[PDB]
């Protein structure tokens, strides 16, 4: 992240989360993943503020697509988006997070390990490791929208109330990533029917994430409807 244009000007929580994700991935058997049009940096404006986005994306044998995206709208909204899309053959859940901030602080902090099984449960080993973290206390919980049925029972969706809660959230993301990267070492290739089940779950996850009109409006205000539809369906939440 040393070379990032956006990092020095992002919200401090976002900065720490970007660092923690990058550190998680740094020593993995990474290969490039080329986004559409080999996208890296992009900016756009229409009648209002400009939107700037920086994209990084990788893959490993266990992770189809590892996407870390940083964005800023003018000087007033920052975003961090990250999804680790699993290779269905290994049946791992989806790591994701979305952190939205403005000059007044973080408004939204979401993180999850989301299921891909048809029973909508995480694998047993994840259930047990996540439970062992304890129920975190957060003073300003937010209720997921209906499309957020995709998220696990461990999903976080808060407005951090103070620095202690910002740090607690970051630590929980670090703990999610640690669990995930360990479970990826012990995963074995699954049967064809199980692989297919997991593929289905990933497709459903992406179709539901595309219902987030808050994200879509940010994109539309800077680039228009057609660009935003392409970005959400081809860059952010591609349907395999
Ligand atoms: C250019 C990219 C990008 C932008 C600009 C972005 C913006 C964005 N995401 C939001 C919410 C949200 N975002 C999520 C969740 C997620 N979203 C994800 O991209 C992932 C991976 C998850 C979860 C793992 C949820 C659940 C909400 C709340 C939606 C709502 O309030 O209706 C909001 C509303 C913040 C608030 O209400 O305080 C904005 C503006 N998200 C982005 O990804």
């Amino acid at each position: 992240l040393t070379n990032s244009s956006l990092m020095p000007t992002l919200n401090p929580m976002i900065q720490q989360l970007a660092l923690a994700i990058a550190a998680s991935w740094q020593s993995l058997p990474l290969k490039p993943y080329q986004l559409p049009e080999d996208l890296g940096y992009v900016e756009g404006r229409l009648e209002g503020e400009k939107l700037v986005i920086e994209n990084r994306c990788y893959q490993t044998p266990q992770f189809r697509k590892m996407h870390l995206e940083l964005a800023k709208v003018g000087k007033g909204l920052d975003d961090l988006h990250c999804v680790m899309f699993p290779e269905p053959l290994y049946g791992l859940p989806l790591f994701g997070c979305d952190i939205v901030a403005g000059p007044g602080g973080v408004s939204a902090a979401i993180a999850d390990l989301s299921p891909t099984q048809s029973d909508r449960q995480l694998p047993a080993a994840y259930q047990k490791s996540l439970a062992e973290l304890g129920q975190p206390e957060f003073e300003q919980q937010r209720e997921l929208p209906p499309w957020g049925e995709i998220f696990s029972e461990y999903c976080l969706f808060i407005r951090p109330s103070n620095v202690t809660e910002e740090e607690r959230f970051v630590q929980r993301v670090v703990d999610f990533l640690q669990i995930h990267c360990h479970q990826s070492i012990v995963a074995e290739p699954l049967s064809e029917a199980q692989t297919l089940e997991h593929r289905q779950g990933q497709i459903h996850y992406c179709q539901q994430q595309q219902k987030n009109d808050k994200t879509r409006r940010v994109l539309e205000k800077a680039f228009g409807e057609a660009w935003a539809e392409r970005y959400m369906s081809q860059v952010l939440f591609d349907v395999i």
